[PDB]
């Protein structure tokens, strides 16, 4: 029994080892760096304030409700911080670093398991380690995500109710690889077995087709995905289903400095046999202006070669056939190819294609008419009032909609594949479903786009979820108990924000966004100009820059955050031309022509903006969590250069302040956050026993239920 066997590899890399006076408090050695900590030696106070020895040995003092009070060394690794006595920054990130120093990646804060990247590998996820989490409760383990799974598994078992686990945190925090463990853990408890395979192996799929190398992840999931672990009344795994949102589209026909493509670019040009090269004309990476300007083609420890087989192998597995990974295979090489028409100014300011070369590719590789396709890039039919008439598109306009086919035909493919995966693995009468959210917490960067805005809002609407779910649990603990406070639903504070940008009347950010878009006249000052109008001095959450006339702010949950407004019209309309959508509509390829024939794919529905869809989507996802007993999985990066032993003071400080685990772990503590059962507590009437060891020694530090007893804060630490 690894877990009373202190040899074990349980009790090495999951536990703290075990073996056979005065006040601390945490300050700052210099008073502009608020997150770098030192421990002061409390020397004597008044009553409004504390004096300190620091390192360099001197004297200082602070107010008392100023005070980082250090929790007794004894706290030190505990492995859920509601036991802390102090919840202050840095004595919350002291219990974080502790643990870190030890590998112990994972720790509780309340209902949150916090999660911090070790940025190598450690030997936690073996089956061995997967069987020791089977059935035991959260305090009878260690911290896990093997155990917040268990424990999600055991309440659906025996609540007969939905679970979801969401799993958020910035780019690279290690929020894939946790929901991967997931998976493996619950086809593992509750497995056989072909579907438990073909489930596994839909990861692979999506990741080669989703992710890709970014400044901040070697392997960046680019789409944000729910997936739905379905399992029949007697808890055996049944099914599965994935539903993936805000691929970026944009990465296919550009690339920053560093970043990579998309993996299956160049698992197909390192891995094709020579009969698919040719075949497809492929060459090099360096032969497509697709993938030969960011100056990297390849990751430190990753043979692309290898990984096409693994991509092949899974979509072997999933039951796509050879037909259908061949078009698929077409569908990446003619993009490529699309990507290499070289347009050039003609006499007039039309442009035009001097050589055809990587048009005929393209168009042999996707089944389309090259002279079809030429014209539908440059000279397009566009409806002038009553005329139909074909317009001459210059270099910038014919680039800017070949880029346009190539989004759609890579947003419409990694649509068809999910479509494909559920269709293999959706149940189709479930029984119960397990969701795993993997997506993106807030985003504030140096610049913030529509993107941007459709994730925060997502955010938003997450943060409000966990207010309120936290809101209603303590209301139901303490109407149960009859027990008097008043407290307010804090999911209340996030409706502003939340109106500011989805509202209908007044209208948000959206409804002016869509309302610019679907009539004519608008360009992207008309745009800032209108949110401004309606918004600048008006909504409180909203901010008219001082400067800037392409800007606008929004105040978020987790800050405040600048948006830019270029191209926002173009991105909710997300518009490409008819004749494209005939060209390809006649493709003699079995996949190209559901890209462009099924609705299903080929449009959003009846239209309707991207904005719309994205709310609609992020509406349908908030229901389906509603219905669900959530749990709330906080990933943290420990550093901005993915090295390991490196955990950055200002970088976790950060996370905890915007993700919510500062915030809510303080929550509880207005109150009486410990209560104890009586019995448990004194260990003939229960009540009166209590009554007696407490008055054996503040009642206004305590208040009395029907089953248990209530302390304030502190209380139940100094008894
Ligand atoms: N628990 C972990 N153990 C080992 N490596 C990890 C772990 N979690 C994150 N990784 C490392 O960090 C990288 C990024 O993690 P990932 O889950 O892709 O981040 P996110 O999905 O939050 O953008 C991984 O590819 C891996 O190298
Ligand atoms: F880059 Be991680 F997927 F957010
Ligand atoms: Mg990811």
């Amino acid at each position: 029994d690894p877990i009373h066997d202190r040899t074990s590899d349980y009790h090495k890399y999951l536990k703290v080892k075990q073996g056979d006076d005065k006040r601390y408090i945490w300050y700052n050695p210099d008073p502009k760096e608020r997150d770098s900590y030192e421990c002061g030696e409390i020397v004597s106070e008044t009553s409004d304030s504390f004096t300190f020895k620091t390192v360099d040995g001197q004297d200082r003092q602070v107010k008392k409700d100023d005070a980082n009070q250090r929790n007794p060394i004894k706290f030190d690794g505990v492995e859920d911080m509601s036991e802390l006595s102090y919840l202050n920054e840095p004595a919350v990130f002291h219990n974080l670093r502790v643990r870190y120093n030890q590998d112990l990646i994972y720790t509780y804060s309340g209902l949150f398991l916090v999660a911090v990247n070790p940025f190598k590998r450690i030997p936690i996820y073996t089956q061995e380690m997967v069987d020791i989490f089977k059935g035991r409760r959260r305090n009878e383990v260690a911290p896990h995500i093997f155990a917040i799974s268990d424990v999600a598994y055991r309440s659906m078992l025996d609540d007969r109710q939905n679970q979801s686990l969401l799993i958020t945190g910035e780019s690279g925090a290690g929020k894939t690889e946790n929901t991967k463990k997931v998976i493996q853990y619950l086809a593992s408890v509750a497995g056989r077995g072909v579907l438990e395979q073909q489930i596994l192996q839909a990861n692979p799929i999506l990741e080669a087709f989703g992710n890709a190398k970014t400044t901040r992840n070697n392997n960046s999931s680019r789409f944000g995905k729910f997936i739905e672990i379905q399992f029949n009344s007697a808890g055996f795994i049944s099914g599965a289903s994935i539903q993936s949102y805000l691929l970026e589209k944009s990465r296919v026909v550009f690339q920053s400095e560093t970043e990579r493509n998309y993996h299956i670019f160049y698992q197909l040009l390192a891995g094709a046999t020579a009969e698919e090269k040719k075949a497809l004309h492929l060459a090099g990476p360096e032969s497509f202006n697709y993938l030969n300007q960011s100056g990297c083609v390849d990751i430190k420890g990753v043979s692309d070669s290898e990984e096409f087989k693994i991509t092949r192998q899974a979509m072997d597995i999933v039951g796509f056939s050879q037909e259908e990974q061949m078009s698929i295979f077409k569908i990446i090489a003619g993009i490529l190819h699309l990507g290499n028409i070289k347009f050039e100014k003609g006499a007039g300011e039309g442009a035009v294609l001097k050589d055809k070369t990587a048009l005929n590719a393209a168009s042999t590789v996707f089944g389309v008419n090259p002279s079809v396709l030429e014209k539908a890039l440059m000279e397009p039919r566009i409806l002038a009032g009553r005329d139909l008439v074909a317009q001459h598109l210059n270099v910038e306009k014919s680039s800017s909609s070949r880029d346009a086919l190539v989004k759609a035909l890579y947003g419409r493919l990694f649509l068809w594949l999910v479509k494909k995966i559920n269709n293999v693995l959706c149940e189709e009468r479930k029984a119960y479903f397990i969701g795993v959210l993997d997506i993106e917490g807030f985003e504030i960067f140096k610049v913030n786009s529509f993107e941007q805005l459709c994730i925060n809002y997502t955010n938003e609407k997450l943060q409000q979820f966990f207010n309120h779910h936290m809101f209603k649990l303590e209301q139901e603990e303490y109407l149960k108990e009859k027990i008097n406070w008043t407290f307010i639903d804090f999911g209340l504070d996030s409706q502003a924000t939340i109106d500011l940008i989805d509202g209908r009347q007044p209208p948000g950010i959206l409804a002016l966004l869509d309302e610019q878009s679907v009539f004519p006249n608008a360009t992207d000052n008309t745009l800032i100009t209108k949110l401004h109008s309606h918004f600048s001095k008006k909504n409180a959450k909203y901010e008219e820059p001082r400067f800037s006339k392409t800007e606008f702010g929004v105040t978020h949950y987790a800050g405040q955050v600048m948006y830019e407004i270029q191209d926002w019209l173009e991105k909710n309309k997300d518009p490409l031309q008819q004749d494209l959508e005939l060209c390809f509509k006649d493709s003699s390829d079995n996949v190209v022509t559901k890209l462009f024939n099924d609705p299903n794919i080929a449009s959003r529905a009846k239209f309707i903006t991207v904005a719309a869809q994205y709310k609609e989507q992020l509406a349908s996802l908030m229901a389906t969590l509603e219905t669900t007993n959530p749990h709330f999985v906080r990933c943290i990066i420990p550093n901005n250069k993915q090295l390991p032993a490196k955990l950055e003071d200002k970088v976790v400080l950060d996370q905890l302040r915007c993700n919510g685990v500062l915030e809510g772990i303080r929550i509880t503590r207005k109150g009486f956050p410990n209560r104890i059962i009586y019995a448990d507590f004194v260990k003939e009437d229960s009540q009166k026993a209590t009554d007696a060891v407490l008055k054996h020694l503040d009642p206004e530090q305590f208040r009395f239920g029907i089953t248990k007893i209530f302390f304030r804060a502190g209380q139940l630490a100094r008894i």
